[PDB]
RNA sequence: GGUUUAGAACGUCGUGAGACAGUUCGGUCCCUAUCUGCCGUGGGCGCUGGAGAACUGAGGGGGGCUGCUCCUAGUACGAGA
């Protein structure tokens, strides 16, 4: 916290995903050492991007560690999630940020299991566009094998819903990049082409009101706790009101100071990632998974009629019927809630693969309007997306 | 140290002397090796004229334990761990 960060060049939240194992925080470590010496970003290393006694003695991403690296004509901000079964929920807050993907598919293997449960995810929530990296190559000397993999991933997006053989798959090694190889350095420039050249600059929302749900919760020694999140519509300013509202209750505050990755803001607009200090909060009280909107815009709800589409086998969801009483996990923004579904009048049961209304039932309040939509999960696998209807309360 | 001498006590059994894999405190462990055996170490004669060396090797003996850490490799395997 020194350097006030000048807003030069269109902000563009990006991040990778993939499989475990299979190429990621070596991707981005590679991203960060090859920017930062031909075009002159600021260096930093594979060491500090997974870090603690957590993330060492297995030697996995389990929290979504970020990075911030720029280019002639765009500013980038990374995002490195868990990529793992068991840590699928801070998964989805790192997700939700994200606007054109870096999916990691390998050479060696191809496609597994949670690459195709991690795109199935993303369109749910808000990824509009993604891009392949084929991360090994040098493990197998042999052209006809490393094409055959190409195919692959082609029908993986294809079948689920994409552009399939428009999508750049660029191919080659993070290790031998990350070292400093001429061949293999100037193959992972050409990947920051691909992202200027094929992800289009987002439209930004900087005229609706304020609101700012939170990915995750700090608490720096001197000057209080901190809130991160990007900001999904409107503009902070440097003094303003900050009406806490999501889980628990309802809290005032002010905005004490933005940054944007340790570096001073006056005016966080719309669609980048910053980190909001408030005003005589604690860091107990304020909970992973509240928003911060202007007071007397939003209100607390914790009943809601929506129009639920539910998946069958096919798209990838449930394959029987279930009555009232069931109880799923609901992803909004971040974060997700237990509710229980109330059905409607002349209608018995619910199968899958259809389109319906219902009244659901939260355990816990949230913040929602007429507009916003959300992706069901439970049984470690997805069920289905919706859109919300109505406010009841 | 224990169990098995003589002293003494408790509990129990006995009229009592005393008794009890019941308990308790105290209580002399001798021998210079003839022979076999064994570890060493010589003298004698032999080995066919005598002497000094250096070998060969039948045969015999000794020795043979094993952890942890890296590399291959976070590779095969494994949906992940
Ligand atoms: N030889 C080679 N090894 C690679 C390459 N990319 C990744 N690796 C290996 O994979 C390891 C990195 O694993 P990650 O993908 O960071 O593991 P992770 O963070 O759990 O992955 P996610 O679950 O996707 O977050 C390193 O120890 C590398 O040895 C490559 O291009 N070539
Ligand atoms: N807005 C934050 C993003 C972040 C979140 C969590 C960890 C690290 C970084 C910067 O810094
Ligand atoms: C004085 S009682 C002696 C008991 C005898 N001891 C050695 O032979 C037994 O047998
Ligand atoms: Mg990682
Ligand atoms: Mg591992
Ligand atoms: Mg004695
Ligand atoms: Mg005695
Ligand atoms: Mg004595
Ligand atoms: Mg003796
Ligand atoms: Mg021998
Ligand atoms: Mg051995």
């Amino acid at each position: 916290s020194k350097e006030k960060f000048e807003r030069t060049k269109p902000h563009v939240n990006v991040g990778t995903i993939g499989h475990v194992d299979h190429g990621k925080t070596t991707l981005t470590a590679a991203i960060t050492t090859v920017l930062a010496k031909t075009y002159g970003g600021a260096a930093r290393a594979f060491n500090q991007i997974d870090n603690a006694p957590e993330e060492k003695a297995r030697g996995i991403t389990i929290n979504t560690s970020h990075v911030e690296y720029d280019t002639p004509t765009r500013h980038y901000a990374h995002v490195d999630c868990p990529g793992a079964a068991d840590y699928v929920k801070n998964m989805i807050t790192g997700a939700a940020q994200m606007d054109g993907a870096i999916l990691v598919v390998a050479a060696t293997d191809g496609p597994m299991p949670q690459t195709r449960e991690h795109i199935l995810l993303g369109r749910q929530v808000g990824v509009p566009y993604i891009i392949v990296f084929l991360n090994k190559c040098d493990m197998v000397d042999d052209e006809e094998l490393l094409e055959l993999v190409e195919m692959e991933v082609r029908e993986l997006l294809s079948q689920y819903d994409f552009p399939g053989d428009d999508t750049p798959i660029v191919r080659g090694s993070a290790l031998k990049a990350l070292e400093g190889d001429a061949e293999w350095e100037a193959k992972i420039l050409e990947l920051a082409g691909f992202l200027d050249s094929y992800i289009p600059e987002p439209e930004r929302a900087i005229d609706k009101p304020f609101l700012l749900p939170i990915e995750d919760v700090f608490s720096i020694s001197g000057r209080g706790t901190v809130v991160t999140g990007r900001v999904e519509r409107g503009i902070i300013k440097v003094g303003e009101e900050v009406e806490i509202v999501g889980i628990k209750e309802t809290q005032k505050s002010t905005c004490t100071g933005v940054e944007m990755f340790r570096k001073l803001l006056d005016e966080g607009r719309a669609g980048e990632n910053v980190g909001v200090l408030l005003r005589g909060i604690k860091r107990e009280e304020i909970e992973r998974g509240q928003v911060l909107a202007k007071p007397g815009t939003i209100k607390p709800h914790t009943k809601f009629e929506s129009e639920v589409y539910i998946l069958s086998k096919d798209e990838g969801g449930r394959h029987t019927p279930f009555f009232k009483g069931y109880r799923p996990q609901f992803y909004f923004r971040t974060t997700d809630v237990t509710g229980t579904i109330e059905l409607p009048e002349g209608v018995e049961m619910v199968m899958p693969g259809d389109n319906i209304k219902m009244v659901v039932t939260l355990i816990h309040p949230i913040a929602m309007d007429d507009g916003l939509r959300f992706a069901i999960r439970e049984g470690g696998r997805t069920v289905g997306a919706g859109v919300v209807a109505k406010v009841l309360s």
